[PDB]
């Protein structure tokens, strides 16, 4: 006589299962921030080393 | 030049940020009414 309770079973699996999903994004995507930290800092050095070379190419 | 492969990385990234987190928001809001309804039907 559980049939009842499986329904608020399976709905708390799918809040689970939704919690489990936003952990997995949220941890992807602060790695990924942290990449694109490192890569926007290379991404500056490398535009700033290509200005400062063709600035210096003059007449 | 090596700078064509750091706009690449630094576009690659915000593209993987951007869908990363509309998956983050459609779950949120999927999330927020599963435990909406769920404490509904809770006594």
């Amino acid at each position: 006589h559980n049939i009842m309770n499986t329904q608020l079973k399976r709905a708390e699996s799918e809040v689970a299962a939704l919690n489990r999903r936003i952990q997995l994004l949220e941890e992807d995507l602060e790695r990924s921030e942290e990449r694109l930290g490192s890569a926007t800092a290379k991404l500056s050095e490398a535009s700033q080393a290509a200005d400062e070379s063709e600035r210096a190419r003059k007449i």
